């Protein structure tokens, strides 16, 4: 509500994100777009209504409308994280084994959390945009996933898929290939999950890369960057990933490490062309335990 914005900490397609004084404690303001207004809307209708709390989801406080330079402005307010991002944090860090198993993992805790319901609560829920962006790094060491703005619900009571009517899609570097060829099946709550751990795959070798085994590391890089430009269009992408079937590929460094090693054959496992194929968020988060 009554809130003092002190600093913008950066900018997507759909809105600013203000670092801010409530109670004079620092909480991350996200101000959406009116022209995005349907992203505030299922982001708000997920933290409202869904007892959304985890230690790897971003936190929620509170949502609003408010007024700024003659114009409505739509807040969506949480827990600030001084880290900013995995994708900011990948490249001005190296890992060390400890700390590379403890972000992996918390990831798989969360996409998890998200995907299973609970009786008791909470529906299942697909997240549909989940990237090296939309992971916070906390301060305890923990990531967290945020953005729910396409989130996808099934309740298994009721049996009813919610879908929402968000236009917006997916961030196309990421899309599975069922999303890019448009054989998705769009009433299949499944389906959507499968779609995030195609590209909780992707996340994983982004973070494999920053791990030093053996005095050496990769750059940071993100995944496809040596195929598509940056912002790849959607045909770009279908090229790659449907027609050629391109996987990012696994420097054989990994290979001179034992986790590397692991994480190189739970990636090959999330990217299978065939949906059904790919592991689940369950095992994923098994066998990193
Ligand atoms: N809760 C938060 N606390 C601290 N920093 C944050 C928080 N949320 C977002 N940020 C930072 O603000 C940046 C802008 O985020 P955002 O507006 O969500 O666009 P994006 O997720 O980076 N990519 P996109 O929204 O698809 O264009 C992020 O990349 C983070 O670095
Ligand atoms: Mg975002
Ligand atoms: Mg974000
Ligand atoms: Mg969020
Ligand atoms: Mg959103």
């Amino acid at each position: 509500r009554q809130i003092t914005l002190l600093e913008c900490v950066g900018k997507g397609r759909y809105g600013e994100v203000w670092r801010g004084s409530w109670q004079g404690e620092n909480v991350a303001v996200k101000i959406f777009s009116s022209r995005d207004e349907k992203s505030w809307f299922r982001e708000t209708e997920l933290y409202n209504t869904v007892m959304l709390r985890h230690e790897n989801i971003l936190g929620f406080i509170a949502s609003d409308m408010t007024s700024r330079h003659s114009s409505t402005q739509l807040w969506l307010i949480t827990h600030y994280h001084e880290m900013g991002s995995l994708y900011d944090y990948l490249q001005l860090t190296t890992l060390d084994t400890v700390s590379c198993l403890r972000i992996v993992l918390s990831i798989a805790s969360g996409l998890a959390h998200l995907h299973i319901e609970i009786f008791g609560g909470k529906p299942a829920i697909a997240h549909r945009d989940l990237k090296s962006k939309n992971i916070l790094v906390k301060k305890n060491g923990q990531c967290c996933i945020a953005d729910l703005g396409l989130a996808v619900m099934h309740s298994q009571s009721t049996n009813q898929l919610d879908v929402g009517n968000n236009p917006r899609v997916g961030t196309k570097r990421y899309m599975a290939p069922e999303v890019l060829d448009e054989t998705i099946q769009v009433d299949c709550f499944d389906s959507y999950k499968r779609v995030d751990i195609w590209a909780f795959g992707l996340v994983l070798w982004e973070v494999a890369r920053r791990m030093v085994s053996n005095g050496i590391v990769e750059d940071y890089k993100p995944p496809f960057y040596d195929v598509v430009p940056n912002d790849p269009s959607f045909e770009d992408m279908r090229k790659v990933v449907c027609v050629d079937q391109q996987r990012p590929n696994i420097p054989n460094r990994w290979f001179s490490d034992p986790t590397l090693t692991s994480l190189a054959k739970l990636m090959k496992e999330c990217w299978y062309q065939n949906p059904s194929a790919r592991l689940t968020a369950l095992r994923i988060k098994a066998t990193l335990t």
